């Protein structure tokens, strides 16, 4: 029996179905009082919320769902008709994420795809009828942020103005991605200093807006 399952169970035992805020609060409580987990957390989550509200994206892609905390956070702020696609390679996590979103009442706004980003990304246009993405949240293995950003561009999924938002650019860090976007004339970057989830350790988010080829 796993930490991720215990988080889901705590949410089901404690939170209110159909109430996304209650779900986020239950997770944050569990992870503060019982067992730490790598959810984006409330400190960085508040920055995410502010970014999402500012840009009002119609189509968001998330890479790495884990237990669905960030999916709940984002989906709850989407305008009617806007959608989130989230990719999660681990089948157990994909199931936890789906159940988390079901419990929150957000399942109508989110599609959880169980597979590898590098396999699914090239299918988005043909199989999922995507044109371009308005926002991308990166929170999967940190060494895959750069390879997947480059793949998104190759597949024609980025447009002028697409907002990339990357977790953990300080800890654990994503040094190739961060150096790449900050050095590239095709991205305009902003750093949001914050704290590692549930810890008094500095971390941050990077926002990188695609400028076109
Ligand atoms: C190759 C397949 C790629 N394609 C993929 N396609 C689809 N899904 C993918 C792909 N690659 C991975 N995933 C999924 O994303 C998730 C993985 C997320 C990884 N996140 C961290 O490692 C982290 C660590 C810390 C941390 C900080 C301080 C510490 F002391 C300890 C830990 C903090 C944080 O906020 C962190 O997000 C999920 C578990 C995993 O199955
Ligand atoms: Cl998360
Ligand atoms: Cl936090
Ligand atoms: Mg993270």
């Amino acid at each position: 029996d796993t930490k991720e399952q215990r988080i889901l169970r705590y949410v089901q035992q404690n939170a209110k179905p159909g109430d996304p805020q209650s779900v986020l609060e239950a997770i944050d409580t569990y992870c503060t009082q019982k067992e730490w987990a790598m959810n984006v957390g409330d400190a960085k989550g508040q920055i995410m919320d502010a970014v999402i509200r500012e840009y009002s994206p119609s189509l968001v892609l998330e890479l790495g769902a884990y237990c669905g905390y960030s999916a709940v956070r984002m989906a709850r702020l989407l305008q009617p008709g806007a959608r989130l696609l989230t990719m999660e390679i681990n089948p157990d996590c994909a199931a936890i994420t789906q159940q988390m979103l079901n419990f929150a009442g957000l399942q109508d706004k989110v599609t959880i795809l169980n597979g590898a980003s590098q396999d699914l990304i090239p299918q988005l246009k043909k199989k999922y009828d995507v044109d371009t993405l308005d926002m991308v949240f990166l929170d999967h293995w940190k060494d895959r942020y750069l390879p997947d950003t480059l793949l998104l561009e190759k597949c024609g999924l980025l447009r002028k103005g697409t907002v990339l938002l990357a977790d953990n650019v300080i800890v654990p860090g994503t040094p190739d991605f961060l150096a790449y976007v900050r050095g590239s004339s095709s991205f305009e970057c902003t750093h949001y200093s914050s704290y590692l989830e549930y810890m008094k350790v500095v971390d941050g988010l990077e926002k990188a807006i695609y400028q076109g080829p």
